[PDB]
């Protein structure tokens, strides 16, 4: 077995093609299925897995009530092959109310954060063993990506934050080999607030697009130099911004450098990635709520501030249906590294109060250099058919 | 690992022997089992899998209602080892309301079609990665085999149609290596309408027997030359025709060349295969409805128009029980390539209106050169014992 | 991978030690568990599997009613790792209302009989492929061991019967290589009626102890010469006889040669094996009903007619609890071939009429050359706690 | 494959980090989950498994009643990957109302004890085969560790007791190679009563910390010399004692040598391990009941009698929540052997009489040389949401 280097060029993409869907909520009305949120996808070579933070209960179960307390000690990181819904045979890989996982080519790394808000612990589990742990540096919800980390030549990087969700916080970028923390770099550069980073390999380095929960409806970007541990940061240039909430398209802005001070707080986990001067990005359709999901390319959107010329739009979820978090993962093909993304389809609270629980299903799409059509792939459950 | 070539002669067959049965509907009355239709079987060397298009729900689940809308965004391709019913641990391999899968000797290819009727996407998933995609060329339900594709020396072929279900359409034959489309040949020859092809290796080439939904109750045949991408087509010679609906045996015909204009529309997915001048074929027992299932050999049925001398008949399902789609798969033994087939046993709508759902079980038989007796292997559920 | 030869001496045994128990019926009152009967155990090297004939339904399911019609087309052979109860993820390996399985060192052989009573088919499935089939030779319930077959150097032998259950029938011994029947020897010697053989390797040959359903409460024995296909047969010498029904111990007999004409019909599947002049054997405790289960050694019981001096008795199931079929399997250890046995614990019909179904759990014991104590390991379900 | 030697130094530990949690009881309110008690953890290299003694039933099942009869013939040893709750697909590895398991680097050893209290049998299952068995030597509940055994260079050791739970008994230490007992050493030294040992590798030997159920609330220690089979024994020096019941911290004692005669009977399974002159240990928070769980290091606690200076305390379960048994397991990392522990979280009888059953969930922590914070990780079920 060999370490992944991801040393191929990024695939050409013309858009995205449907890849996977788990139908979790529909199934939960006639089967024992885990209550989850904050899902993601990561792959051991070409074999892809779905992950989520469990609420320590199934859906048709009185313990499903009030999974709006985001951090309890019952929460565990679930891991199944992609497309296998979270049934009762699902492995709980670690104790976690925040996580990130990734495979280095030889084994799985899981970063799992649990415990008290003011004094949390992160456990680093590598090839099934507990190798390292760190306590909270700012005593205010030590927390991480909720999507895949990335490893290059045996070194894995993960972004973590500790401190305020609505003011300056303390973000650090960890470098980890075989589960062991070998270096920690504080955040540097012009990003002013970092949450829930969606990271990808850009060989020899890593790049992340995150969520600013303080002043920005434009998404921050982090560049992680794997050879010297140097961090820089800025904001995606596109004037079509990726966060929710945000201004409408005619009055949204980004200068590439600073938070835009437009509906800055709070936010939603999301992603984008560069292709030369252009950016491919997803976002909720609604500017206000986590409703709908669309992807498009912004011409000049990576290098020209305030660019708003989109092309290759695709609806992933129509705006009559609920979305949620979204994130990037990468898959190395024969000749190029592809980019894929998942969308969390949140059902139940706070937007659907008939039920008392909150859970999600997923839909997943991957980059394509071929052709495609149109559609919409929402959760599909009828809230009136659900146990409450 | 090496590519399959299937370069052995076809096995001698005297008829078929019982191979597999999943009892899906019986179990659905006391267990959480997927609602499915359009099943098939395909094997990774000798290890055989059952596939179907899920309806995004289990049977005992209010979401089971009205799975007569054949194409929704909840539909996913399920894949289990043959004989493992579609329980909640079943992997949803792709998003699909039409599919075909096959193993090239090194990995699995899935062809998955989803999205809007007028602008569908097909995704090509190979070894678990999205490698290619194509959009609809005629904007009218891009669709494929609902049974296994076939690969020879690393090149896989699949038949797809886009356009009218009851008039001339646009059928193309794709050639795919490691998930990538390398060539596309339009249909050519005298077949006038193609649906739901049942294809098999006939080394060095592939042969398919399909469904004509327009003018033919005789089944069209497609020959796919793997070395030069040349396509020819015609109709099975046998005067005992394989489609449903059809004329009764005394007044059914086929000239080997054209649709017979006997009860031409619609049809049912089915199969047949050649042995020298004779044809082995299945069909529903009823000429009108998808009831019963029988197999037999027609002497001269491959090369002599209107031949009606059958022999070696076997009842698979008696005519008091529901059948459905059927298809071919091939299995390479020590010395010869065998032919096998599955029958979809459809329960619920439209023929059984007590329930509101529609789902299926399967029975599976393989060619034998030994001896055998008689029986009937229907679904076996009692519709009055089912949740509605 | 290499063929099993089983070419080590039989282990010394002082009795048997507890090995496995599945608790199937207890679990069926709070879980979806298959209705089964006729279980057995066979091992791929040291990895052991449990097998049974399913009734095409779970227990808490209205289709569980009247599983006293022993042969229907819903019956399939289930196969799980030993100790894994028959949950909804269980693989249905073939269509079968009678079976035998065995592993040749390279792959699994399953012999599966289904279809009409008067014209049944047996399918021979090897490494997951249908390799051969035979039809009924006497048109009266072609049927087989319901326990493991045995393979030596790539040749597997299985005993089958076709004809009367209460008069002379036609028993044949099949020799099968890679799923293909290569020879068939009619039964020969003094056994007069053969059912449900429990067979084991006695290198270079195989030996079986069966059930006589016609005139014998003594068990018949079959010796199968693997080098020349020669069959001989006789009866276990022990005057403590192994069938049920039988005379009480003071008035039971066997002359080693003929059926004893004591309560000859019907019978129960069982086992015994030789150790020099002595026999180790199990049997129901009750002489009349399938209640209780005991093992013991009979001194001179292999070679001296009417020997009744037992020693090393063990209760497996006390006589207040239901038993059922029992059978032998063998496991090769470091230095010797061990003998093990399972007992079917039948619950529900005809002895427990509160429920309408009939199903079983299992208990399993293996030979030991160490020491042991006492106990009783019955099914343990409370019939009043079961769905009906 | 090679035998484990565990020949690396013990890892530095600063405390423990969260590792695993199964949420068994919460899930049992909305899913079919095994009723268990006496869980433990053991790992095949870095791949960790959870084990427990099943009660032959799921929780939502009328058979769940009165699982306070600790030893019945329905009890089996369950084995799943760590973090996979005991769902209906769980394998029952042996028949057991007391057990110990361990992996020698090549295969799994299970020590399983079942049968009558006065004449029990222990079965020794290695690589899936029954290799040996021993009967009861004192005819009074032959019994063992309820946590992992330990193997060095192919020889596995396990501690067993037979005789009184409240007076002198007969404890022996078995040495087993490939499932075969090769030596048995009686207990020797100053420990006066041994139950439920928690053992770990201390290369080239093994060390155990057990439960004294007779006169001691200090925990006995056993040292097992693997080269010469020599046994010595004593008591953990710490004046902060590990058993429950016990005196409060101001009046608890231990002289390193004898039972302390402080609330000597009964006890709870627990663990401790040495680091030079200091001891790391867990215990219930309550001195009286199996409530809460804490870990800490006692300075001089290994070598100085009555030392009470603790440091590095961690709450694992707060004192408002139920605990239970706890035990040690060891995991070899790149450079050192780590120590981990599990806590059984018992719900239902006798402390929670609303329900009629008794079952448990688990939480699991591993040693760390990094940093960490605080929290509490109790079972988390609401007893009023459970079926009774
Ligand atoms: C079957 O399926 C295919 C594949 O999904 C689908 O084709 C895709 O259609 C969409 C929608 O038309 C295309 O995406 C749009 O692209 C245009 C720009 O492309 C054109 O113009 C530039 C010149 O600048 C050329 O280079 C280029 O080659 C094209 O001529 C964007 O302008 C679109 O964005 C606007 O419209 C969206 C709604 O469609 C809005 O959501 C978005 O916010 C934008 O609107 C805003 O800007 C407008 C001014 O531009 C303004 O008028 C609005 O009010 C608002 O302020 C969008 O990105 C996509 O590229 C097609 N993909 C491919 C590969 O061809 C087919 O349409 C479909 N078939 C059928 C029958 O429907
Ligand atoms: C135990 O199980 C075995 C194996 O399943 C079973 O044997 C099989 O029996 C069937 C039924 O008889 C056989 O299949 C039939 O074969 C005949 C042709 O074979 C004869 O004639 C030709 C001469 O041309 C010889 O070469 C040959 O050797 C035979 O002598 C077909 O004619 C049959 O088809 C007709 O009958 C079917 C009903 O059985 C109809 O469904 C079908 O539509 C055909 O009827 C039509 O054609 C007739 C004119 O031919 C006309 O009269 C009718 O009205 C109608 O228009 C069928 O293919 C099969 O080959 C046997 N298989 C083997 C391997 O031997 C046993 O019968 C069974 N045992 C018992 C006791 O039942
Ligand atoms: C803890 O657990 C152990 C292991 O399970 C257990 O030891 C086992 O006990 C049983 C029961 O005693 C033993 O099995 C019996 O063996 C005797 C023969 O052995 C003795 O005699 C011969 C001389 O011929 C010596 O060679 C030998 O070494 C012994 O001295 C059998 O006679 C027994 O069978 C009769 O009794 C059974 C009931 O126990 C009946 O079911 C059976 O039908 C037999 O009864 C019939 O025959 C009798 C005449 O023999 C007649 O009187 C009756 O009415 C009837 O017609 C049985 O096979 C076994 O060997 C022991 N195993 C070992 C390894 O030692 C301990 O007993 C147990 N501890 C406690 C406290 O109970
Ligand atoms: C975020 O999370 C971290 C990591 O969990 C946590 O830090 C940990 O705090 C605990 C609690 O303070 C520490 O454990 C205690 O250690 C002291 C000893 O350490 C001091 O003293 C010695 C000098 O001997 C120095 O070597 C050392 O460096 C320290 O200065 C123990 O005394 C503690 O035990 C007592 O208190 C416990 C309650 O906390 C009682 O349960 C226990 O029974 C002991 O009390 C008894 O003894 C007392 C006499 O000593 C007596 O007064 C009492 O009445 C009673 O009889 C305990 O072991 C631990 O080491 C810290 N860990 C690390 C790695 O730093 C943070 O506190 C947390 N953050 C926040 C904001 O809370
Ligand atoms: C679950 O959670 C909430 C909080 O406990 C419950 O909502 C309360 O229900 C009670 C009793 O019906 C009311 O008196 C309160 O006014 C409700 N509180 C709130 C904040 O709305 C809810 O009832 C529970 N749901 C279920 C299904 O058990
Ligand atoms: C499933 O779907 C169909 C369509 O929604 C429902 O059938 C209707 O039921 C209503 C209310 O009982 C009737 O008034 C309509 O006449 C029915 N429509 C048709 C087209 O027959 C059906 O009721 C739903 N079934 C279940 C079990 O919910
Ligand atoms: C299942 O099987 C048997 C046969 O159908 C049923 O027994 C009959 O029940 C009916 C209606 O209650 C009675 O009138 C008959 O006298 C019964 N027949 C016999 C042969 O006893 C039984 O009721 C069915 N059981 C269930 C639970 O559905
Ligand atoms: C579970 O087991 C116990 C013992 O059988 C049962 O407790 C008894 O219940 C009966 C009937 O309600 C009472 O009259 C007795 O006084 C109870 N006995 C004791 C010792 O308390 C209990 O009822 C059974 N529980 C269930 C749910 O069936
Ligand atoms: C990968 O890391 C190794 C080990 O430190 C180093 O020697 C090697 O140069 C690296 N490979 C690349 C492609 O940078
Ligand atoms: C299989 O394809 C390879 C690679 O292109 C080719 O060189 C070879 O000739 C082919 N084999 C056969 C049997 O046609
Ligand atoms: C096993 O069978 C082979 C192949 O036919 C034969 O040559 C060989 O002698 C046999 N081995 C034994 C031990 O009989
Ligand atoms: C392990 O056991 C082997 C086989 O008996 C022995 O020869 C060898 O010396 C042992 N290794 C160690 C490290 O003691
Ligand atoms: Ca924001
Ligand atoms: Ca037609
Ligand atoms: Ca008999
Ligand atoms: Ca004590």
């Amino acid at each position: 077995l060999e370490y992944r280097n991801w040393s191929k060029p990024q695939c050409q993409i013309t858009g995205f093609a449907p890849f996977s869907k788990d139908n979790s909520i529909r199934l939960s009305a006639g089967g024992d299925i885990w209550v989850t949120r904050e899902p993601y996808v990561s792959c051991d070579h070409s074999k892809c897995y779905q992950f989520a933070l469990g609420q320590g209960t199934t859906l048709n179960n009185k313990h499903s009530n009030s999974t709006i307390h985001d951090r309890t000690s019952h929460r565990t990181l679930l891991m199944n092959e992609l497309g296998v819904p979270f049934h009762l045979g699902t492995k709980q890989v670690c104790i976690a109310w925040s996580s990130s996982s990734c495979h280095d080519g030889k084994a799985w790394l899981h970063v799992c954060v649990t415990g008290d808000d003011r004094n949390a612990t992160a456990s680093f589990v590598y090839n099934g063993m507990l190798v390292d742990s760190i306590g909270s540096w700012s005593r205010n919800i030590l927390r991480t990506q909720e999507s895949e980390c990335v490893c290059i030549n045996g070194t894995c990087t993960v972004v973590m934050t500790d401190g305020s969700a609505s003011g300056r916080a303390d973000t650090r970028i960890l470098f980890i080999r075989e589960g062991k923390i070998i270096h920690i770099s504080p955040l540097s550069g012009s990003a002013q607030h970092i949450e829930e980073c969606s990271c990808y390999p850009r060989y020899p380095n890593v790049r992340c697009v995150c969520r600013d929960n303080w002043k920005g409806s434009n998404r921050p970007v982090i560049d992680i130099n794997m050879a010297d541990y140097n961090i820089n940061s800025s904001y995606v240039c596109s004037g079509l911004v990726g966060d929710t909430p945000r201004n409408d398209d005619s009055s949204s802005s980004s200068n590439c450098k600073d938070p835009n001070n437009e509906r800055g707080n709070p936010g939603v986990k999301g992603w984008a990635f560069d292709n030369d001067n252009d950016v491919w990005m997803g976002r909720t359709i609604s500017k206000d709520l986590r409703s709908g999901y669309e992807t498009f390319k912004v011409i000049g959107g990576w290098t020209t501030a305030n660019s708003k010329s989109q092309v290759n739009r695709q609806v992933i979820v129509d705006n009559n249906n609920w979305s949620g978090y979204s994130g990037i993962f990468s898959v190395e093909g024969k000749s190029c590294v592809n980019r894929c993304f998942y969308v969390e389809l949140i059902r139940g609270g706070p937007q659907e109060t008939r039920v008392w629980w909150t859970s999600n299903s997923i839909v997943v799409f991957c980059g394509t250099s071929g052709t495609y059509g149109t559609g919409s792939w929402p959760d599909g459950a009828n809230i009136n058919f659900m146990p409450i």
